[PDB]
């Protein structure tokens, strides 16, 4: 089976702004875990045809992966950074669905989580 095409990230019909949360989530948030020793297996979509995992979008109807992020972000795809913020957590998500406690690729999800969580909390004041 093949993959599916990966997430949009234009919408030409779609508004476009700037803000301080906006700029935090793509230079500070996506940023720091790109940089992360294990941020390797999350920079793309899964690739199920190339990995053998002709399973993998049976179960993962809403893939999400940090390359996806950045795209959005470079591309002033999201208006709201609860809408950026949503697609990290479905990304966490499929890996804890798809994988199993004791996994490697969970126990880097998990710490990549946290260093999430950590950095979220700092999100700067709305406009
Ligand atoms: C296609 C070649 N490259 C990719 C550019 S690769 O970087 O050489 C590479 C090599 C082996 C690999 O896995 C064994 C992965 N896998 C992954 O990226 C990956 N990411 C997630 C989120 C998952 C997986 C597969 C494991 C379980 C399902 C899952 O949840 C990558
Ligand atoms: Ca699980």
């Amino acid at each position: 089976s093949m993959n599916p095409p990966p997430p949009e990230t234009s919408n030409p019909n779609k508004p476009k702004r700037q803000t301080n949360q906006l700029q935090y989530l793509l230079r500070v948030v996506l940023k720091t875990l790109w940089k992360h020793q294990f941020a390797w297996p999350f920079q793309q979509p899964v690739d199920a045809v190339k990995l053998n995992l002709p399973d993998y979008y049976k179960i993962i109807k809403t893939p999400m992966d940090m390359g996806t992020i950045k795209k959005r972000l470079e591309n002033n795809y999201y208006w709201n950074a609860q809408e950026c913020i949503q697609d990290f957590n479905t990304m966490f998500t499929n890996c804890y669905i798809y994988n199993k406690p004791g996994d490697d690729i969970v126990l880097m999800a998990e710490a990549l989580e946290k260093l999430f969580l950590q950095k979220i909390n700092e999100l700067p004041t709305e406009e």
